[PDB]
């Protein structure tokens, strides 16, 4: 019974740390652009992640070692030792914790909830305003890193089909926004798809009413409101501790 309208800083900080012990780590070793995905994702991480102080202070460690590594390859083994000097497991935790993307059953949501969070709120925190980094950074872990391919691949022909288009922080906390809803539409229903958390073309109406527009001559979305309601969504002030 998690309130939809809010974000649970242990979905975020869950995130954190199934991307730095999981998915960084199943790759043996860190170079090329992968590397250089991670330390621009980490950078974005330090700067904008929402953060308490602790972890806030974490990042900045973790990123500043990174920045330190002058060499092309970085063995996950020394990226490990690096995290555990710096305490993530204290800092952060040992196992996940789902709470706003808890899924009906094991296999359901999770990880992948978490993440598309983490990416709207970086794309946010850099509206509230490096800052065109943010999505391109994204779409780097997204190629270099993320899980299931399958979950990838489409997000990546998203991006080439028209990230190019995104001019400003505004604009990109919108274009993840709508395509994102462009891959709600394609799980809409399906096998895949959490019973107890039906997709939708998000935000419902019960959330937002004002981002919904009512001809069918205008546009369904009101992209003014619909922004706003993002800004406020997706803000330090709506995360439940
Ligand atoms: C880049 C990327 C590509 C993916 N591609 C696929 C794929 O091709 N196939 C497949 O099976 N799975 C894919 N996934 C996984 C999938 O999108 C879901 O994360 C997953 O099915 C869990 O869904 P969910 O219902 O818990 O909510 P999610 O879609 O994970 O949503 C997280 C939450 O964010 C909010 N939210 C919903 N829509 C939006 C929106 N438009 N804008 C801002 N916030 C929103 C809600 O509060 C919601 O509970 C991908 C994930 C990412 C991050």
């Amino acid at each position: 019974l998690a309130d939809r309208s809010k974000i649970y800083m242990a979905d975020l900080e869950s995130a954190l740390h199934y991307i730095l012990r999981i998915e960084v780590g199943r790759f043996p070793v860190l170079e090329g652009q992968r590397l250089v995905a991670l330390k621009k994702f980490v950078a974005v991480l330090a700067k904008y992640f929402p953060g308490r102080p602790l972890v806030q202070n974490f990042l900045h460690s973790v990123n500043e070692w990174l920045k330190r590594q002058k060499r092309n390859k970085i063995p996950y083994s020394f990226f490990k030792t690096a995290l555990d000097d710096r305490k993530e497991g204290a800092v952060l935790a040992k196992k996940v914790n789902w709470i706003g993307c808890q899924g009906s059953e094991p296999h359901f949501r999770g990880f992948p909830c978490s993440l598309w969070v983490l990416f709207h709120f970086l794309t946010v925190q850099a509206a509230r305003q490096k800052a065109k980094e943010v999505l391109p950074a994204i779409r780097g872990y997204v190629h270099y890193f993320f899980g299931c391919r399958d979950c990838a691949s489409h997000f990546e022909q998203m991006a080439a089909a028209s990230m190019h288009r995104v001019g400003s922080p505004n604009a990109a906390v919108l274009w993840l926004w709508s395509s994102h809803n462009r891959v709600n539409a394609r799980l809409a229903g399906a096998p895949s798809e959490d019973p107890q958390f039906p997709k939708v073309q998000w935000p419902p109406r019960e959330l937002c009413s004002a981002c919904h527009n009512e001809r069918l001559d205008v546009p369904v979305w009101d992209v003014e409101a619909t922004l706003n309601f993002l800004k406020a969504h997706f803000s330090p002030s709506n995360i439940i501790l």
